[PDB]
């Protein structure tokens, strides 16, 4: 193996040690470099009950450069692009080769909680958010409906 393929290893032996609440993943059969992962909708939020299926493509400079990640499901926020594609914080600018798998996955769960506004992916679920919250909860109340999928 790579320094890479060990790594994730680790990560997930961590990972299936002590799991964050709500979260769970692993690695596909075919290559340790493509995960699965679920995210289960913060409890007293928007997105409460919705089970969500995320994806995690790294690359073999992990974990210098950090993976990128995407919602299988189908999602509705203001950091989350058309195809899935989570824009945050820890993923890009500010990431650390300290963090792991189970950091990463516990990150994208508070965003849903508490998308931050600074340049939306998504403009219409950002618009609902700040001018109204009311059906913004009302879409994704329609999502979190969907996961169940």
């Amino acid at each position: 193996t790579t320094p890479s393929r060990r790594r994730l290893m680790r990560d997930f032996k961590k990972l299936q040690e002590d799991p964050p609440a709500g979260v769970s993943g692993a690695p596909t059969e075919d290559n340790i470099l493509t995960w699965e992962a679920i995210i289960f909708g913060p409890q007293e939020t928007p997105f409460e009950d919705g089970t969500f299926k995320l994806s995690l493509e790294f690359t073999e400079e992990y974990p210098n450069k950090p993976p990128t990640v995407k919602f299988i499901s189908k999602m509705f926020h203001p950091n989350v692009y058309a195809d899935g594609s989570i824009c945050l914080d820890i993923l890009q600018n500010r990431w650390s080769p300290t963090y792991d798998v189970a950091a990463i996955l516990t990150s994208i769960q508070s965003l849903l909680d508490e998308p931050n506004p600074n340049s939306p992916a998504n403009s219409l679920a950002a618009q609902l958010y700040q001018e109204n919250r009311r059906e913004y909860e009302k879409r994704v109340q329609q999502i979190v409906e969907q996961s169940w999928l």
